């Protein structure tokens, strides 16, 4: 299992522009395309994305050219970021890949709010962690996800993503 995998099970994929579990629209994997209602603003996005004009629709190609840029992006916002980079070093592999699973759906700014739990990460007290991960709007609103993130920052394993 990689990044890629987890992400793609996270996240599915759809040629269509469609909402968010936020209500925003969004295309392929997970990409966010605007916070705005419009669709057509969205429509707009898309096409300045792609490089064409979509109609709001785009090939596998396509969406999988958008999800290799999104995960470079997020992996170096990580490690641009003064309160991020000293976690993801001092991780091991896997727990590695669970933080840039939550910086993709939460963007830096985001995780770095969870400054407790980042602190806990460092520390190695994964038990700790879990828990406090767990009281969050990011565990209430997607708990099912969160709780395989929140797994695989606790056992350094990918057994949470075996099942799916």
């Amino acid at each position: 299992m990689n990044i890629f995998e987890m992400l793609r099970i996270d996240e599915g994929l759809r040629l269509k522009i469609y909402k968010d579990t936020e209500g925003y629209y969004t295309i392929g994997i997970g990409h966010l395309l605007t916070k705005s209602p419009s669709l057509n603003a969205a429509k707009s996005e898309l096409d300045k994305a792609i490089g064409r004009n979509c109609n709001g629709v785009i090939t596998k190609d396509e969406a999988e050219k958008l999800f290799n840029q999104d995960v470079d992006a997020a992996v170096r916002g990580i490690l641009r970021n003064a309160k991020l980079k000293p976690v993801y070093d001092s991780l091991d592999a896997v727990r590695r890949c669970a933080l840039i699973n939550m910086v993709f759906q939460m963007g830096e700014t985001g995780v770095a709010g969870f400054t407790n739990s980042l602190r806990m990460l460092q520390q190695k007290r994964w038990d700790e962690a879990a828990v406090n991960l767990a009281k969050s709007r990011w565990y209430n609103q997607t708990p099912n996800r969160a709780k395989r993130v929140i797994t695989t920052f606790r056992t350094g394993l990918w057994d949470a993503y075996k099942n799916l």
